[PDB]
């Protein structure tokens, strides 16, 4: 589970990366369906969040990846 | 920035996570404009993903420590 605050900053993520790579109708459609009420003021917190989220992610995962390979040889 | 081959990914777990939490009319626009194609075996290979990874940071860092640790141990 996502507790609401979680999911309310994980869709405003959405929405930032939305309309941040050009998908405007998209982002209309999910704004009301989410029912997000952000305008661009609030969205100066989100621009690039979830690239950037994304990407830390990954980059820990590759990480626990290479840990686990030299632990599984060992 | 991303690669084309990440951002696909990224889209994909956007797509299933837009599914499977309803917001339907939101994934069916999206995999429109961002030209995608899902179908059961992404269905289910992406299924939870997006969430997943954005609840995992913490996690991770946490496994990352444990695993050197067993290593630090393991030559000790």
């Amino acid at each position: 589970v996502l507790s609401q605050r979680q999911r309310d900053e994980l869709n405003r993520a959405i929405a930032d990366y939305l309309r941040s790579n050009g998908y405007e109708e998209a982002y209309s459609v999910f704004k009301k369906e989410a029912e997000l009420d952000m305008n661009e003021e609030l969205d100066k917190k989100y621009a690039g969040l979830l690239e950037k989220k994304w990407t830390s992610v990954i980059r820990l995962q590759k990480k626990v990846m290479e840990l686990e390979s030299k632990l599984n040889e060992a």
